[PDB]
């Protein structure tokens, strides 16, 4: 069967960041449901592109658990990510029952809030290193892509092609991921 | 005053390839336009994202003219691009005043539709060469990124980076282009 993906769209998310791996994962046939954190209303993205989710959070949870949970990134999409009791409660429930979890750019800053994955080894955007690193609660790295586990991250708009391809590899492995990259004309 | 940038999405357009550009030119300070080929309802793109246009294209073009008119890929979106009446006069109006025009993957196929540009370099996706060259109307590259002066094309989501910094830089400056290009994260 298919492995299964729950993509988390918040207002103010960075729209590349949501687009690049729903459509990359698609690419290596996984199902992946664009969940609307605020309901099944369109969600205006960080650079005003709005996109109309699959489903609520709401109703998305109903129909889990995934094989990865994912959060993009953008600041005011991941500190709407921070403050849901909703989110905090999947991820939570996702960590427990030892699934991946992947955040790029701001999102990994949601891991932080809701004390996701502490003692691993992270990388976010540059720009929030000092809120995702507030405590000491991870290590940093500046890899484009770090997997420590069950904790994936990565680091912005220019490296969400590796972060897509990364969360394939995760789920259907090497070669899957390799021939969904030809087709990309990535460098 | 600032620049302005049309894209026309079409159903089966290439998301990223749509995304990226829009995402791009708006951080480089450009007015972008989304415009919906077939009025102002959300638009399926080729893996199931759905994004709400700004305008239909019949409101867009009275708004014009416009710095740069962008055609994303997707292959079923190129083509109905290709059958697009109304594109066939955006695209005969803005290369008679001398505008720039910018296609991506499968999209730079709708300029031979629509006989725009020939006599020009360009590339397209590799498995989109053979349609844009029937005929022999145009010369086929295979950099990354193709700027025949005024005709500007690329070849896949993993060349949209590339392809809408070329397009900032076009209208914006080798500088700005450079100063947007730093926080993406690109290798």
């Amino acid at each position: 069967a298919s492995k299964r993906a729950l993509v988390i769209l918040a207002k103010g998310a960075e729209e590349m960041e949501t687009v690049i791996p729903v459509d990359v994962m698609r690419r290596a046939g996984i199902k992946v449901t664009v969940a609307g954190l605020a309901g099944k209303d369109p969600v205006q993205c960080s650079r005003d592109v709005v996109i109309c989710p699959d489903a609520s959070l709401e109703d998305a949870k109903k129909e889990g658990p995934y094989d990865v949970v994912v959060l993009p990134g953008g600041n005011l999409g991941a500190q709407n990510l921070s403050e849901s009791a909703a989110v905090k409660e999947i991820l939570k429930e996702q960590e427990n029952r030892k699934g991946l979890i992947a955040a790029i750019c701001a999102g990994p800053t949601a891991l932080l809030a809701h004390e996701i994955g502490f003692g691993s080894k992270v990388t976010t955007h540059p720009l929030a290193k000092d809120k995702m690193m507030n405590g000491g609660h991870y290590t940093y790295s500046e890899n484009r892509v770090e997997k420590d586990g069950l904790i994936l991250t990565s680091r912005g708009p220019g490296t969400s092609f590796e972060f897509a391809l990364a969360i394939v590899e995760a789920l259907n492995g090497k070669e899957v991921a390799a021939q969904v990259k030809a087709p990309l004309v990535l460098k």
